[PDB]
């Protein structure tokens, strides 16, 4: 098998190419383009009715004049991982057009020893990363016959994994034809999630979900891994990608160390419903962009 198929189509998103086409550019249509181009973006992987106009704000940083290869980090849902894995296959399909892998990327990768390989199983059942599959290629429409995406599932790492991914990945997130995209949805809140933190300060339970995500999102503006993991340590926000978002920055703070400036921008932020009552339950979306000055 070289081909990974769009196992979540039809169900997380349009099956159909050109329906999903139209969906993504009405979302990008209605965002100014205001950190271009990105060197990385956060960006939800829930379902396209939930949060793909969230995503748009992240995605619409994207510059596919400038963009060659694109590593998608997204985190594991199904299987004990604790490293990172990359696929066995060649080719991610998409309902607009197929993504290929970078083999000559995914060779340096394997070769350092610190990653699994998916089964096609494993690839196939992950949502996590595939759900940027559609937007990726939306944006990159242009220039679509000239680029490869980088597929890595992260799994549970520990804090010095996440340290020595963030370093191993550094080289590539330092080359200005490369985007780094990490896959996360931020709180997750209600009985169901056993995760009801409620702050009374801050009014409504919405209100004080909206000031716990910002409070991370926040300390991920501060460039600051140590800070981002003292905030998981004390709240236990149940950030999906925690792991994705703490390799990016390590990534970054090794580049500072090596002479380089940037920032990272929140641009949208989003609830799937507004919890007030005990009983109630709401997923947060955010999308954001990292830029290399």
């Amino acid at each position: 098998v070289v081909c990974r198929e769009a196992s979540h189509a039809g169900s997380w998103y349009t099956a159909s190419g050109p329906q999903l086409n139209a969906q993504l550019e009405g979302w990008l249509s209605q965002v100014q383009s205001t950190k271009r181009p990105a060197r990385a973006i956060i960006a939800p992987h829930a379902g396209y009715t939930y949060c793909g106009s969230c995503a748009a704000h992240a995605y619409k940083q994207v510059d596919p004049s400038i963009t060659r290869r694109i590593f998608i980090l997204g985190p594991s849902h199904h299987v004990p991982l604790s490293r990172c894995a990359l696929s066995s296959v060649d080719i991610y399909r998409t309902p607009l057009y197929d993504l290929r892998i970078d083999q000559k990327i995914y060779g340096e990768l394997w070769k350092t020893g610190m990653f699994e390989r998916m089964s096609l199983q494993t690839d196939e059942d992950e949502h996590s990363i595939e759900m940027h599959l559609p937007y990726t290629a939306k944006a990159m429409e242009s220039h679509k016959d000239e680029f490869t995406i980088i597929p890595v599932l992260v799994g549970a790492l520990s804090e010095s994994k996440e340290q020595e991914f963030g370093k191993l990945f550094s080289k590539y997130l330092a080359d200005p034809s490369n985007l780094f995209v990490v896959s996360s949805d931020f709180c997750h809140w209600g009985q169901r999630f056993r995760y009801s933190y409620y702050d009374e300060s801050q009014g409504e339970i919405y209100r004080s979900i909206e000031h716990l995500d910002k409070m991370g999102m926040s300390i991920i503006e501060q460039l600051d891994p140590v800070s981002f993991s003292n905030y998981l340590k004390k709240y236990h926000n149940t950030i999906c990608g925690r792991h994705p978002i703490g390799v990016l920055l390590n990534a970054i703070t090794e580049l500072q160390k090596n002479g380089m400036n940037m920032s990272f921008s929140f641009l949208n932020y989003a609830q799937s419903s507004q919890c007030r009552n005990w009983q109630d339950s709401s997923v947060s979306y955010a999308a954001g962009a990292l830029t290399v000055h």
